[PDB]
């Protein structure tokens, strides 16, 4: 149900969007949420729905929000514990560079080989059979086997570790949102505890070593940032390789330019990051704030829907068209701002060699004939499930 409309917020703004359930899912994700944009919708609308809350529709004012922290929070990021995705600066600076010591570009430079094995080992074994549940057989097992590479965490624990990590996104009912945390952190702390004492070249090393404001980073303040880490590449990943591949198997013509011009595959990267955007944050107010004519009241939340700004029109001529030749590819897909995306070297490495390991072995594919494919929509909208089918005689083994 809708919550009722507070008194400053005026009626000719009021549009009643779901975030969770969008009336034109059907459709897909990212044309459901481009209603938002239609010529009647002004550029900032307030939904009752889920509590009631801002919707920044544009991409200018989207860019705008995320780079006026001071008036625009962090401290609470969700409509309706994990470091530093709930700070604002100066504090969340000091966490933020050590997080970049485990994912930055120097990291994903030396992983990079690594990266393709894996890729290659998990394709080459789905080959053979000329089908795979695409989401289950191979966007999960490659993120999750990149973080035990980088964290130095044996391959026994992937099913627990996997299992855990569904529970935060979606639930059976085992346990609670904070008893997977907990459990997630009971699994954490002992690592690194010890590797305080030795440590390796790993992440969860660098972290558990950390010095922040001049002092040594707490058991608590590591669990939680290394939680990030392993969360952080998971979902946005996993439904993004998803659609990425969703849209490649509806569409011929745009896996034939790959195959023939692979050159081309870091471009076409960057255009279905764009095209593919899946990611809804918001901001909560410091203060009373007018912003593009409309009065802000401390304490209102807001979402900033990422998705939405290389979507708009005013940023990409003809926005659902995918074309990998674009001359300037705008989008805010990473975020914007102090809280950018501090995977998005891994995460592009890990979507071009995906195309590359992939379409090199399995260049022709399809939807599962009958399947129709359903979606999600949330702070990550996703994919529930992708039947993929070939025919095992137009592969290479490579
Ligand atoms: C397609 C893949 C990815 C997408 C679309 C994505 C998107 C985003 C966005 C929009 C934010 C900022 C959210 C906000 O401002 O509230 C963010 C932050 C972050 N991401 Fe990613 N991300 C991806 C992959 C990854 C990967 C592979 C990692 C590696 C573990 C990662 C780690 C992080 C971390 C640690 C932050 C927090 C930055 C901070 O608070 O300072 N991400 N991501
Ligand atoms: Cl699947």
């Amino acid at each position: 149900n809708l919550a009722p409309l507070p008194p400053h917020v005026p009626e000719h703004l009021v549009f009643d969007f779901d975030m969770y359930n969008p009336s034109n899912l059907s459709a897909g994700v990212q044309e459901a949420w481009a209603v938002l944009q239609e010529s009647n919708v002004p550029d900032l609308v307030w939904t009752r729905c889920n509590g009631g809350h801002w919707i920044a529709t544009r991409g200018q004012l989207i860019r705008e929000a995320y780079e006026d922290y001071r008036h625009f929070s962090s401290e609470c990021p969700f409509i309706p514990d994990f470091i530093p995705t709930s700070m604002d600066p100066p504090e969340q600076r000091q966490f933020r560079a050590l997080a970049n010591q485990v994912v930055g570009m120097p990291v994903v430079d030396k992983l990079e080989n690594r990266i393709q094995e894996l890729a290659c080992s998990l394709i080459e074994s789905l080959r053979p059979q000329g089908q795979c549940n695409f989401t289950e057989d191979y966007a999960e097992p490659f993120p999750i086997r990149i973080f035990m590479l980088l964290a130095g965490l044996p391959e026994e624990d992937i099913p627990h570790l996997k299992y855990l990590t569904d529970q935060m996104t979606r639930p059976d009912g085992s346990m609670t949102f904070a008893e997977a945390k907990e459990a997630l952190y009971d699994y954490l702390i002992p690592i690194i505890e010890q590797r305080r004492q030795k440590p390796g070249t790993d992440a969860i090393s660098i972290v558990a070593n950390g010095q922040v404001n001049g002092r040594p980073i707490t058991s608590d303040e590591a669990k939680r940032m290394c939680g990030l880490l392993l969360v952080g590449g998971l979902d946005t990943v996993v439904n993004f390789l998803s659609f990425s591949m969703e849209f490649l198997a509806k569409s011929p013509e745009h896996r034939q330019e790959l195959i023939e011009r692979p050159e081309r595959i870091p471009a076409a990267c960057e255009e279905l990051l764009r095209r593919f955007s899946l990611v809804a944050d918001g901001r909560i107010l410091t203060s009373d704030y007018e912003f593009h004519g409309v009065q802000l009241k401390k304490g209102d939340q807001i979402l900033l829907p990422q998705m939405l700004s290389g979507l708009d029109e005013r940023e990409n001529a003809a926005p659902m068209h995918v074309d990998f030749s674009r001359q300037k590819v705008s989008h805010t897909t990473f975020g914007h701002g102090s809280h950018l995306c501090l995977g998005q070297h891994l995460a592009r490495r890990e979507i071009i060699v995906t195309l590359k390991e992939w379409l090199t072995r399995i260049p022709d594919f399809s939807i599962a004939p009958g399947a129709q494919i359903q979606h999600k929509s949330g702070i990550v909208s996703g994919v529930q499930a992708l039947p993929l089918v070939w025919d095992p005689a137009t592969t290479k083994a490579v």
